[PDB]
């Protein structure tokens, strides 16, 4: 994965939608930050 630096909590995790915007295809919340892949 990559990270992109965007904050979150795995409780209510936001970061597919962060990171399909940016063109990957999925995204979850590591610790605090936003991963992405594909």
């Amino acid at each position: 994965s990559i990270s992109i630096g965007i904050k979150c909590s795995p409780s209510i995790d936001l970061c597919e939608g962060q990171c399909r915007i940016r063109k990957y295809f999925t995204g979850y919340c590591s610790g605090d930050t936003c991963h992405c892949s594909g």
